[PDB]
């Protein structure tokens, strides 16, 4: 039915693995007549860098700049860059906002690192206060879905990566909870290279299946308690 | 003495709080008679994005483009862009590894984001095997230091942002530990804006005190349990 989706998509390879997850979701949400916009990041050779580039106006304080002032007062003024409020757009008119990119480093990689620094600005997604439950992207969803190296098994809490939730912490919690989204359980797709051609094939349909449900999801208590246990 | 030191530092105004620990950390190591480098990200624009750039010459698979096994056949063929190849020169030197930069969404700044992804390639800073307590890396120091937005008392483990541990696990474990970085304890000023024209003096003239005796610090045991357990 009638729902927005905005997929935010890193991976430099349109035949690789996060591709078919990128290019599954829109095909499902497609036919569930769902509209659907993708950025794709490396395509779009999206700026990751915060810097006085991302303010066209004059300056709060010309004397110590500030990146986190500048563009508060800018989102105000009209006067960010404007392939930020491009992405701002999207996410305003979202109703689900689907991350997709393989797991760099226990994390997004860079260029969509600069994606939440940069589009994400006090003002659009938060304020203070207005922020976790009263953060300004309220009423909307985002979810990740992460490709890893590691197994699922490197990924227990007795494994050497230690559990998966870990990692999510600071993007489901730090981020995204953080603008106020309500967050649906990540999509974790473990191992593609390692595993077999048809184990691969079911990680994509599987996917793709959990995709039909999405809109009858309640999201995760984005708590300490439910990332960290005990 | 004799012993190297490279700052990653992440900050876009010299004036900044970050600028003053940076430079302090240069006057106090080079006061000591260490060997001092600094890679000033910003100032040299320093690319955040892993794309085929990174490699020079031609490529292992030109009809599939795979970041982390091009990187890998990359550095062992010495056919890695220049600016990879430039820090990884200065991290194979140093004997520690300073971070510093404001904590952006519970992590680093996409610019840092992106050195780590970009320099810390497989061959340089892991294999398999070599990762954990034998990544490639081993026998030299790393530390973290860090600025926040948020107080102290937010960074506790029933606060609004859990405990600062949380966040530094993918950065020191995922990232430093995986590449056999023993990690040295964080150095966090929490928020420093909403404090004095001292304290921050404090906190400047702290770092400055712990820098006196870097060398003969303990490193932390570097688990899950140091993060997160009892
Ligand atoms: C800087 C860097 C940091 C990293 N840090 C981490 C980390 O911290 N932790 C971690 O676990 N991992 C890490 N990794 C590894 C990375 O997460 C994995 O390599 C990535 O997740 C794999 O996803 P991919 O799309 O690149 O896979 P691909 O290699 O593209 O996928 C595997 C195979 O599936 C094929 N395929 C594509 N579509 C389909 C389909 N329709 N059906 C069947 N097969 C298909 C692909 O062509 C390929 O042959 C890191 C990698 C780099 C480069
Ligand atoms: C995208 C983004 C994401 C963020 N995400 C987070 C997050 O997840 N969690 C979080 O807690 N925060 C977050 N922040 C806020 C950020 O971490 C802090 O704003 C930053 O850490 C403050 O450090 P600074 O150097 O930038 O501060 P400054 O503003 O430069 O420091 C405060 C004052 O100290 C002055 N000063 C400089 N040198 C000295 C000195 N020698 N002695 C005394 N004073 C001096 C400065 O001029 C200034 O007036 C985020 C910010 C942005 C922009
Ligand atoms: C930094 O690169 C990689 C890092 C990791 C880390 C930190 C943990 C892990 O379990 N697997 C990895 C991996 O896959 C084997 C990588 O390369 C593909
Ligand atoms: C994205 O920006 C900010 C984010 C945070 C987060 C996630 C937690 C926190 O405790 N403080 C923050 C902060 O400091 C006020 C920021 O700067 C405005
Ligand atoms: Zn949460
Ligand atoms: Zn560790």
């Amino acid at each position: 039915a009638g729902k927005k989706v905005l997929i935010v998509y890193a991976h430099q390879e349109p035949k690789s693995f996060n591709g078919s997850l990128k290019n599954v979701a829109v095909d499902e949400l497609s036919r569930q007549g769902c509209t659907v916009t993708v950025s794709d990041l490396y395509a779009m050779n999206f700026e990751p860098r915060a810097t006085d580039k991302d303010i066209t106006g004059t300056l709060s304080n010309p004397e110590v700049f500030n990146y986190g002032v500048e563009t508060h007062e800018a989102y105000k003024q009209r006067s960010l860059a404007s392939d930020i409020t491009d992405e701002q757009k999207k996410v305003r008119e979202a109703d689900l906002v689907i991350f997709q990119f393989p797991l760099y480093w226990f994390s997004v990689p860079a260029i969509l690192k600069g994606w939440m620094d940069r589009v994400l600005c006090q003002g659009f997604a938060f304020d203070i206060p207005g922020f976790y439950d009263s953060g300004l992207l309220q009423g909307k969803l985002a979810l990740l879905s992460v490709t890893t190296g590691g197994t699922a098994e490197m990924y227990t809490k007795t494994g050497v990566n230690g559990d998966s939730r870990y990692f999510l912490w600071p993007l489901q919690h730090g981020t995204l909870h953080f603008c106020g989204f309500k967050v649906l359980a990540p999509q974790i797709s473990f191992a593609p290279e390692i595993a077999s051609e048809e184990e691969r094939k079911g990680m994509v349909a599987a996917w793709s299946q959990r995709l039909q449900t999405i809109w009858k999801e309640e999201p995760i208590p984005c708590t300490a308690h439910w990332h960290f246990g005990q």
